[PDB]
């Protein structure tokens, strides 16, 4: 059902990123279920370029403060939760995702903390195209998803 792959970075768009600079140590996610990330970048963007993180190099590698505080860092966000956009004023779009791995935050740092109920998972150098299922654009008034413009990804790949 959810294959496992000893490559913790196999989703990344960006190939530079150093696992043993992340703190404190990562609980890796084992599921292989949709995730979600809200982006205002629109389609012909995100389709084109997946999601890379910000600054891989240089970045806050340590998740706790990372979550804490959004900050430059080797992280692209993603939640468990489907109805996460709604948190957004202006969301834009609901990305879908279909990533192996990543950070599952909440397993790495605990529950309790402030942001707690994103259910996040943090994927190190982001995610590449080929695991972006499609979108769906965001109405900011009604918080609700624009069910009829929708979108799929042309360079969705498939893996389970
Ligand atoms: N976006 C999501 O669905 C989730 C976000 N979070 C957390 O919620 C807070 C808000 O997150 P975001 O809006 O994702 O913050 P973000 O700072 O990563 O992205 C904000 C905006 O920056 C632009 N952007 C992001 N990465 C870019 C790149 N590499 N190149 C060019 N433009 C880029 C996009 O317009 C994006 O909407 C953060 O603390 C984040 O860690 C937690 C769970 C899921
Ligand atoms: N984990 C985390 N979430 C944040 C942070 N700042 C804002 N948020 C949450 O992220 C969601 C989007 O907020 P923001 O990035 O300000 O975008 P906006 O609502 O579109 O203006 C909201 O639920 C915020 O409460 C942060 O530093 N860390």
């Amino acid at each position: 059902a959810c294959p496992q792959f000893d490559d913790r970075t196999k989703a990344a768009a960006d190939r530079g990123v150093d696992v043993d600079r992340i703190t404190p140590e990562p609980v890796w996610r084992t599921t292989c279920g949709t995730l979600y990330r809200s982006d205002s970048r629109g389609p012909q963007v995100v389709f084109e370029e997946g999601f890379h993180a910000k600054d891989v190099q240089n970045g806050q590698y340590d998740v706790e403060k990372y979550v804490l505080v959004n900050q430059p860092s080797p992280y692209v966000s993603t939640s468990y939760d489907h109805d996460l956009y709604k948190t957004w004023y202006k969301s834009g779009y609901n990305y879908y995702v279909d990533a192996p791995g990543g950070i599952d935050v909440n397993k790495t740092i605990g529950d309790t903390h402030k942001w707690a109920d994103q259910v996040e998972v943090a994927f190190p150098g982001g995610i590449q195209r080929k695991y972006i299922i499609g979108v769906c654009p965001v109405d900011r008034q009604t918080k609700t998803e624009i069910m009829s413009d929708c979108e799929s990804n042309p360079h969705y790949q498939p893996w389970h």
